[PDB]
């Protein structure tokens, strides 16, 4: 909403309070980040010849959303309907606060917003690896109850490892969205021709 283009290939960031947003966005986009207030930050970068935004939104994107009343949920709102990838990022190192299967929860509870690709980042990996198996499972069931097609990407901003690869993942998850998503439009118009 503010001073967002919607039509510009965007990566969508959300997840828990302190688990790596703010820093991938500025990692991925070198720090060329406009903060613009209602605070909203819109990271840029190129990848092969392209070239994108990323979003990160505290306050809204990082809590469930039957606390926000109009305004927020039509900001929210808003943001659900760019030109976007989500990347839903887990500190499974729960340094962040919350614990795996809360963080995963929080997903569920605002996914809903988004029939766009995901991809799941499980961040923080430089403490962690491995998981329980109750948090392997919930994990595992999130191919399960999610209609949107979803990827996972493991990395650690701290480090820096498997960053660029979570980037890359996003993007090509984007333009196979894309591709599919103008295949159905072009297929329903001549259908409805013939
Ligand atoms: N151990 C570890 N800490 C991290 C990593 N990435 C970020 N942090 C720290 O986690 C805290 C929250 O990170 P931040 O980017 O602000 O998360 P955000 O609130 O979701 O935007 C900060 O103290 C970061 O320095 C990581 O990969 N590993």
């Amino acid at each position: 909403l503010p001073s967002i283009n919607p039509h510009k290939k965007t990566i969508i960031l959300s997840g828990a309070p302190n688990v790596g947003k703010s820093s991938f966005m500025n990692i991925v986009s070198r720090a060329n980040v406009d903060v613009q207030s209602y605070n909203l930050y819109v990271g840029h970068f190129d990848h092969k010849l392209n070239k994108y935004q990323i979003i990160d939104t505290p306050g809204l994107l990082d809590r469930a959303f039957e606390n926000r009343n109009t305004i927020e949920m039509t900001t929210i709102t808003a943001l659900a309907h760019i030109n976007g990838v989500i990347l839903f990022i887990i500190d499974i190192s729960e340094q962040c606060g919350l614990t795996i299967k809360e963080q995963i929860n929080l997903f569920y509870s605002i996914k809903s917003v988004f029939n766009k690709s995901i991809v799941i980042g499980f961040n923080k990996i430089d403490k962690c690896n491995s998981l329980s198996i109750d948090n392997k499972l919930l994990i595992k069931q999130i191919l399960d109850n999610v209609k949107n097609p979803i990827k996972f990407s493991s990395f650690s901003t701290l480090t820096g490892v498997g960053v660029e690869q979570a980037k890359i993942t996003a993007c090509e998850l984007l333009k196979n969205d894309q591709a599919e998503s103008i295949l159905l439009d072009q297929e329903q118009l001549l259908n409805t021709k013939l």
